[PDB]
């Protein structure tokens, strides 16, 4: 069963498109996820921003790193008209600074908190 580091990996990498993987990667298989983002860059650069710039995260801990550059990720957003089994995605393109909570030994991202 998978680590939080495993979770944020299955959910948000990938170095329509939305309602595809959403099914693949077990995200909307048993339920339909309202908001996902999928970043299209490596996971060794991805698990880099948990020692670039130190922010609070949206709840006010201090353990969220921000990326100094923007990265090409993938809005996933359910449309008004979704519902269970049949789940609806808008996808937005975007080349956007990640935000990132991170823990552990190595030091890596477990939770997307938002892209800037």
């Amino acid at each position: 069963k998978e680590t939080a580091a495993a979770k944020f990996e299955r959910q948000h990498m990938d170095s329509n498109y939305c309602n595809q993987m959403m099914k693949s990667r077990n995200l909307t298989k048993d339920r339909c996820k309202p908001v996902n983002t999928f970043v299209h860059e490596s996971l060794a650069d991805v698990q880099a921003v948990c020692s670039q710039k130190n922010v609070a995260c949206k709840n006010g801990q201090t353990n969220c790193y921000q990326s100094y550059s923007t990265m090409s990720i993938t809005d996933c957003r359910e449309t008004g008209s979704s519902k269970y089994p049949n789940c609806a995605y808008k996808t937005t393109q975007a080349n956007k600074h990640i935000i990132v909570a991170c823990e552990g030994n190595p030091y890596v991202p477990v939770h997307f908190d938002a892209s800037v």
